[PDB]
């Protein structure tokens, strides 16, 4: 076993609401099951977390260090542009991470072009929807096994 | 759907705590009671919330979607200049909102000129004190009818 | 002889001379009568003024000081971003004012963010249409007491 | 009755107030006659206006809507860089316009690169002297035939 | 008929209006008389102008060229920061000018540091009150015989 | 291969390759043929060139000097914002030029505002489609004499 | 059926030219064979191209429109920061594309933070090495059915 | 009796991670003990708090005002650069505070140079490790007595 | 002792050294002599000082406080844009000062638009040559007497 | 000889001049004596230096290298924002240093936030008055041990 | 033994085409012969290259490496301010290089101040005309004994 | 007669500290001697000067004019980024100069990119060590004859 932790930032729980025509058929829950199954197939243990509170996410990352997590896949969402605390949490624990965004962040408002995490991440994926998570997982698996 | 939610941001709980003026007497509770009474008088049901925690406010606005809420009157206070998460929360639930500030924010420090919420709000009131909330409420009432 | 003065900036005379799509029928005169009536109900005298010339507005403000105007409600419109002469006029006469905008300025072009008047106004209302003027008057009446 | 309106901004009246020093012999009046003639040859009415007061120009644009002007050719001169009130006047009346400059603005002081009207114009011509006005007219005529 | 022209910008007319010690007791009119007397003592004709309208000032400068004015002393006041039209008027007539301010402009708001006239003035005086005008006149008289 | 040369920058070949509104009927060749005809009518020879490669365009400008080209009309397209080598090419040969753009550059992305060739051109035309090329030529023909 | 084109920018050819110390030993060709195979396994045609010349890449992109290419995977490399011509080419043809980089660009110099392409891509992958191209293809494949 | 409160920021709980030098053996607990002893020796009551949640820290500060704390020694850590809410909390309660950083913040990333607290603190110490807290304490004691 | 102190900054000693039509014939000593005479005529003592060393100037200003200097007229020359130490010296002693420049600083390099002293000076005079010093003295005399 | 060198920058000599109101009765001499005594008590030798001339301080730093100074405590005062030479002097000799300021610099002018020294210092203290020097010394002593 | 490669950028070939002074007489060939002769004397092989095409220069740099070039002297000319691709080529091959410019670039237009190659060059020479090339070679010879 | 002056700025005297790693075994005197000899070989008189005091350098430059120096080779070191006085000294005496730096400035901190001298120098050499001085001298010698 070699645990991988997936973290979802604020507002991701909004999943899929008013489904036709607001780019949300699938729900976070759907994304998590898919990921757990994908990890399940490669004999790797995988946990997922989400919260709208920054502190909750930071506490989770610390817990991850004590639990021997080898790699974090994180979609910080809004936090990417605002939280240095989150960056320090990932740096302080020294667990390698991949940053994931569903939507293309560079196609949005200018303040969305700045990240406190990207420069320290192994790699980033943006705009490929939920597949982005899958791709990150696939990479993370090769990296360990 | 004909319920109105008022949200107060961080540090608003400190209103009225230092005895007399500058800006004494008046409390957050005082403001809440006036607003509830105003909403009753027009036979509308008004709910309030205050928290110093960003996540708590974000969760509340999620709850607001599930409940009846038609319009949100929010004084994000400090969060206005820092929180894109709050902005995505309001945007993600698609509930229309009015931004209120007690003091003239343009009159203070330059960093206070910038807002992550103003461009998406229906309107903004700043500098009129507690009346600002009342004015936002009056408009909100004439928007449902 | 007039206790309250309302000032409308350039291009406001065009209200209601557009469409049935792009704006309805509300005109600047309609707004003025509404305000005059509101003031009369509270036994306060109200005077109004509009011009597309900056110098006419500056002269009006000077005249206001000789006439004992107690408060000024102003929608500078475009002038808000450009005229420091208007700011120095309001400052020079020392008459307190409230700034009003029909549309949400923060909503539009980046250059619309800056104002030469906001930091010196008692308060500002933007994005609530004509009601903003009423909200400002209501506040000014309370204050006139 | 005036089908196409030509507006000259501030200081344009000074044209030809000297030998071949700042410019050559040509005057604003010369430019106007050439333009009227060019319009007459194509069976199109053409009116002209110049002022050193921003408010006079703003008033003229408003008058232009009531009469039924279909296109405006404007050399704002100095105002291009300063007046958003002029921009709002052109936008509020919804009359398409072409911006013309006699001299190359991009070859002078850095501030002269900024314009409150170019992004909203159909096209712009600068640096081609009086001919620029002629080219704009030729384009305006084909647009309207 | 007048060798030197003195121009006062917007809001200068207000000098000495809030008499008991806000601005002090000195009026524009007083400054003008002192200036007229000083020029008379040197056998030089002096004329003065003030307006709150930018276009009136621009028209006056033009008139100055036809009247053979040799030097202009101007206190543009607020316009110094906003009007390129004024700058172009002074440049277009090619009359040398000295810029004067009653208060120390570098003392106040950052926006007041920027001037559309200074780089083209012969010289600038700020923060010396009315004397500044007197000093400029003294210099102008020596420059001319 | 003398007299007047017209240069088209990268992506200009695609003109009219799209039949539908995100283009139109007109193609680059069409424009070229109209311009050659317009020049022939005035007894002036006119050559044309397009390339997607910056070096090819630079080489051609050099060639133009040897060939005794008197004026260049250029639409650098994307190169306007990025190529100082093109600016130096035009400057190095010392052949006066007119810059032309089909679309209104000022109405698009902020990065488009900047140009490495506008401040050195005689003049610039943007936003008037193909007619812009024709106006520049017409100007170039009157200048030769 | 529909085709997939992969484009590599300048310097990519160098992959595998100073092999040690386990950083750069896989070659561009290796990557190309893996991608082809990946495509053939899903029965999609795939073509590849590399050049150090911007104009060559731009010509290929045009060529791609004629050939009915449905999607493009591109690693613009250095070009990503300098070439608006490349952006315009992809935009002009209207072929959707995915941006890929072998290294995390955000972890290097600041100037590498800026991209002329990213805002318009469907998505971007940076910092996952060669797997980034493969992930882009799998997404592309699923896109075409 | 007399209370001094020491607030530790997010990620501070991680002190003491890989023990023989990434950082040292020293823990937050250790620091807390030294400080408490130091205060006891001077007959001053000292409380400590740490949290990874910004709201938690904000309430604690609110609690401090009710509790009669006379001075706060805070290490905001990451929040220093991001939380105006924290600044307002300290300002709202009106308790004087000293800012402490273990590491020289000006020796790291540019984004760390900026602080929302420093300008309002009595003083600041950075880069002296745990001693920084002690010095702050020592200063605090002399200040109340 | 000395009532008024005049300080000249670096390179002022060069005045009148490139004797032909550069500078003029006027030297720093000549200016000093004129100023000393002007002061004697008004029964005021005046001292002067020049140095190319910043520390020497700073020391001189300190000495000035011990000597009871009422007002300082200073031409910092090149320092005005670089020396905060000089600013702090003038501020620390609390002696009011007038800033003077022989040439129009706004007519030169952009970096010369910035001053570490101007916002704190009573007033500034630039571009009037040596007379600037005399004007500053005249104002100083009236301020004292 | 374990030596520590304390450097004081320009304007520090002024301490304790304006005796009763603005700042207190403490002088530079007092501070130096308290520091020497502090060092003597720990059996460390301590020299001190002050100058208003940048070069003198630079020379002093060079001498220190020769004298085997092990650490430097510096208050550069105004030179912190302007002197790269001071920075290079400290770096060139490779003697570690601590930066000290008596007042809170971040609380003063925006230009005072910038330092040429901070990023290279071991640590920095500001706003704690003279104690700040004592704290730095205490730290230095423990460091040399 | 091995070789030194001299690379010349766009527009260099134009050297020597206006007499006598727009930097007349000297041609790119003259310079090349001078450099070849200088190398020969020192028994070092030297090749040269010039192109107006970026890709040609990039290709040559790749080709330089396969042929064991030890040092490159390059005058990128205009490319210095735009070409990251050129930067990556030199970096990818890992061949040290010296940057040369005939004219003083820092004099030139501000954009001309920036370089994508200066920070990575061994050294840079600018403003010394053709000698600059000779100096670099001289340096290159001693370096490559 | 003819003399070339070489000037060295602050911290240059330290050349020769730590012979194996930081620095090299060459000393300022070493260089000086090499330059004097080089000048002798060419029958030119050469003087040198170094100081850590800006004023000293400025005074030397003044002295140089009186002495008929014809060209100055200066390494201003840290002063290049901070001293406008140094620039005005070189400009005021009107002696042409070459700027030299031992290390590549462009390879260090961003603030080191800016120079107050570079635009006014004949040329600049950087990053070539001591040789840079020699190259400047060689050029200076041909320039004289």
């Amino acid at each position: 076993s070699s645990t991988i932790l997936v973290i979802h930032g604020p507002n991701l729980n909004l999943l899929g609401k008013r489904e036709p025509e607001v780019y949300g058929h699938l729900t976070l829950d759907n994304i998590n099951r898919q990921l757990i199954a994908q990890a399940e197939q490669a004999s790797i243990t995988l946990d997922t977390f989400q919260s709208n509170w920054e502190g909750a996410i930071v506490d989770r990352i610390h817990q991850a260090q004590t639990e021997g997590v080898k790699l974090i896949i994180i979609n910080p969402a809004a936090l990417t542009h605002t939280s240095v605390a989150l960056r320090d949490a990932l740096l302080g624990v020294a667990i390698p991470f991949i940053e994931v965004h569903l939507s293309n962040v560079h196609a949005r408002e200018a303040f969305r072009h700045h990240s406190y995490l990207s420069d320290k991440a192994i790699g980033v994926i943006c705009g490929l929807g939920a597949k982005g998570y899958s791709f990150a997982l696939d990479y993370a698996i090769e990296k360990i096994q």
